[PDB]
Order: C-alpha cells, then structure tokens, then sequence
C-alpha cells in the first residue's frame, strides 16, 4: 500500500533520497527542436523543455514549435498536454494547439505574477466586453462567465476559429493559492480542485487532451498530473495496492522531463493520492467534507 510505504518513508525522513533516485532513474530524451536557435524565443525557461517524441506540433507550416509536451498514459487511457506558461509572443501558439489539440479544459495552477515576477503573459480576456484576437493565429477569444471562489476561478471562455468561424466552449481552471516549487494548502483543497476538473468533463475522451500549465509546466502540473492518474488507477481496478505512485510519476517522465520538482510535492502527492483513495474505494461523502475542509466561499 501506498499509507505503508508512505509511513515508511516519513518515519526514516527519506523523502529526499526518494525523490533524488527519481531524478536519477528518469527518462532522458532529446529535445533537439526545443533548442535550435529559431526557437529561443519560444521557451520560458533554459532548462525545461519538450523532448522531441513527445512535443506537441502546431499545424502550420512556418514553425510548428511550442514548449508542450503530450502526456499519454496508456494504462490508465487518459491524456494531458503539459505546457509553459505562455510568452507575449506565444499566446496565439498556445490557443492554436488548443483548437488544433481540440482540448475542452485548460487547468491554469499558478498566478500572472508570484514572488514580485511575471510568471505567465495575460494569455485570456479579464473582461467579458474586451475579446483578444491573435493575429498571427487568426483566433478570437471571448470571457463569457467568471465564477470566483476563495483560492480558485472557473471560467467559461470562447474561442473563435476566425478563419472557418466556428466556436468552442473553453473551461479554464485557475488555482490561485498554489506557490511555485510549493503545495496545496491541503489535501481537500487541491482534491476540491482536481474533482471540479473533472465535474466539468475537461477530462473526459470524448474531448482532446486536457492542458495543464503552470510556469515551466513540470512542478505543479506535474503534481496535479500525478495525483489524477493515480487515482484514475485505482479506480480501473477498485485495487489502492495496485498504483505504484513512484512507476506512474517515472512513467510520465518519459513524456516531459522533470515533473515534479521538490520533495515535499512529491510528499504532497502521496497525500492527495491516499486522500482521494476513500472516495474511489465507495466514500461518496467524503468529496462534500473536501468542498467544506477547502472554504471555497467567498
Ligand atoms: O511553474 V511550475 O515550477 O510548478 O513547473
């Protein structure tokens, strides 16, 4: 069980030396594209970016190269597409692998500006009378409804393809208390948020992959990433012995590089993931003690 070796773990203080043999064993896969010179330009950071098997191709013929990563988790039958927080000049990018992806969901896990530095350009309209068009992409973005909870926003948007001018409903799922290289404030909190995700059907196959973000899109997204998959594991089976939390986060770094950054997310997850656990083994009433436990009101 994961409550087992997750006590084991705690009792020995091995969370570091854990989470180090992660870093050791994981995937390393080229990212030629992500570093030709072109490209500079494109990345948010220096050190984090797509392998080449895995990046996520725009459909046009000038540059196809966004940072994103498809995130395929085969066992468990569900996808994700890991990405930056878009750049000033990326933002039309971003939209066009969202229509192209045909993604319902983007799941947004950190703010504009955190710790005095901008984190993230202002990629969607604040205001419902102030639509963006991108250029470059020839899309139109809409805000159609807000709905402001106490550490997390929900927003109904609508993106226009201006070229065939058809529409998409776009849910945008912005977790505003979540600290870069941090965790949740709790396990109800972040699982309030998870189980909002997939309430909204962002998550489901019938839609393309849902796309998480954060800054880099490994720290955060790849905690959220985790926890989902973990418990969509467990849920196949009815069997919490059977999810190999420290498997699944190796096998997703096959597809995106450094996906969880710290220790203590990796603690983190562990936590979401056993929390979690009693509402797949039968606790429906345990996902009402999380909305209560998270004070979204307000
Ligand atoms: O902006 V993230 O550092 O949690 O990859």
């Amino acid at each position: 069980e994961m409550e087992k070796e997750f006590e084991q773990i705690d009792k020995s203080g091995s969370w570091a030396a854990i989470y180090q043999d992660i870093r050791h064993e994981a995937s390393d896969f080229p990212c030629r594209v992500a570093k030709l010179p072109k490209n500079k330009n494109r990345n948010r950071y220096r050190d984090v970016s797509p392998f080449d098997h895995s990046r996520i191709k725009l459909h046009q013929e000038d540059n196809d190269y966004i940072n994103a990563s498809l995130i395929k988790m085969e066992e468990a039958q569900r996808s994700y597409i890991l990405t930056q927080g878009p750049l000033p000049n990326t933002c039309g990018h971003f939209w066009e692998m969202v229509w192209e992806q045909k993604s319902r969901g983007v799941v947004m896990l950190n703010r504009v500006m955190e710790k005095g530095s901008l984190k993230c350009a202002q990629y969607w309209p604040q205001k419902e009378e102030k639509e963006m068009i991108f250029e470059d992409t020839n899309l139109k973005l809409t805000l159609i409804s807000e709905d402001i909870k106490s550490y997390y926003t929900v927003r109904q948007l609508e993106l226009e393809n201006l070229t065939t001018q058809e529409t998409r409903e776009i849910l945008h799922f912005h977790y505003t208390t979540w600290p870069d290289f941090g965790v949740p404030e709790s396990p109800a909190s972040f699982l309030n948020f998870l189980f909002k995700v997939r309430e909204s059907g962002s998550l489901s196959p019938e839609h393309g992959p849902v796309v998480v973000h954060c800054s880099a899109g490994i720290g955060r997204s790849g905690t959220f990433c985790l926890a989902d998959t973990c418990l969509l594991l467990m849920d196949k089976r009815k069997d919490p012995s059977s999810v190999d939390i420290k498997k699944v986060l190796l096998e997703m770094r096959k597809f995106r590089m450094g996906l969880i950054q710290t220790a203590d997310q990796l603690r983190f997850s562990y936590l979401a993931v056993i929390e979690g656990a009693k509402f797949i083994m039968g606790d429906s009433s345990v996902q009402d003690q999380w909305k209560e436990l998270s004070h979204e009101d307000l």
